[PDB]
């Protein structure tokens, strides 16, 4: 298979290993540590107030609700693929597996009909 | 206690939940899908090269190392507070209801970001 | 549908919430614990030394591999119903909530245990 | 470190890979299906009806709590260590750390005070 996704703890969410390189994106964001150094390499940016994360957040945060400025919703989303059976799937993006563990899907995710911040 | 971290499945990496409100960055975005929808709502956006995310993805993506342009590192980084393989960037944290809650409010400490 | 599914960290393998009540087996047996709390009301049973759990431990505990007493295989197994790489053992499988649901009630399923 | 732990996805639990060879145990079992073969190496073994699993498994299962003739409580345990600062802190067994996303724990799982049913 091709991409591949890490679960995320808490929430139902995965990040998908498929990046877009080099763009540019405004939202809320939550600091992304590295235990082992305190580096912070990677910010998780939201940008708006739909999604399990957003969910997540507002229990972990109330006073974000009130403090954020992001719509409801931005628009931003992958089409999911079209059903088929016997196999595993993942709405929006369709065949999985697990390979000593980790989750891959058989598409690439870049090639599915997706629009993001950037488009 | 005051905040709240999500484990990242493979990598020794916690989302701090400890907004930063309205702010700009710029780096390499990998979407966050949930399970029920194709409905995307927020990114990961990797800033240096030698962060575990960074790191989790060239052995994910093999090309993504020459497509980049991310610096090596970016000082981006949380201090903690005033043997050491047992200690925590954030202070004191325990394992809860599935996730990670500190004694702290990561807001309280030291911490570089992009917008510093 | 009929029957959810716990996905083990590190592992292919999942937990088939399918009870079968007050049966007894012997193998080496691994402590479940709650984060929470110290009290202990589960453990895995490894049956065979082929079965993912059996080869992360090995990796875990490398002298457990001289001490088991377990058979390379035993002939528990799940079958499906009436390209392969996408397949599952139970049949069709939904990602919902943090965890698997499948179409099917695992207990209508061929299955041999132990107890069989 | 010493001991490794597998989370399990769904409920607020790991599995502690600190074996205790060839023992016999009863009591309520549920399969671990290996997915890219459908082989069971090995099944979960309730004991009691008080613990993560047991409360998930209540909802996945209404039946259960009627069928089963579990005790509601069996005595096993770990004793919780004893607090120290600045760790990361699982309370039945202490000092962890992150290693390349795995648990692992400082002391060994078999060296503090436990008991199980073949005691
Ligand atoms: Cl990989
Ligand atoms: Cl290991």
């Amino acid at each position: 298979g091709l991409t591949r996704y890490l679960p995320i703890s808490g929430v139902s969410s995965v990040v998908a290993l498929s990046p877009y390189v080099n763009k540019t994106i405004t939202g809320d964001c939550l600091p992304i540590l590295d235990m082992e150094t305190g580096n912070i390499g990677a910010y998780v940016v939201l940008v708006d107030q739909t999604g399990n994360m957003a969910t997540r957040l507002r229990a972990a945060v109330p006073g974000w609700s009130r403090r954020t400025l992001l719509p409801e919703t931005a628009g931003n989303h992958v089409t999911p693929p079209e059903y088929p059976w016997n196999s595993l799937w993942m709405t929006p993006v369709g065949n999985m597996l697990f390979d000593q563990g980790t989750l891959v899907g058989a598409l690439d995710f870049r090639s599915l009909r997706s629009r993001h911040p950037w488009s």
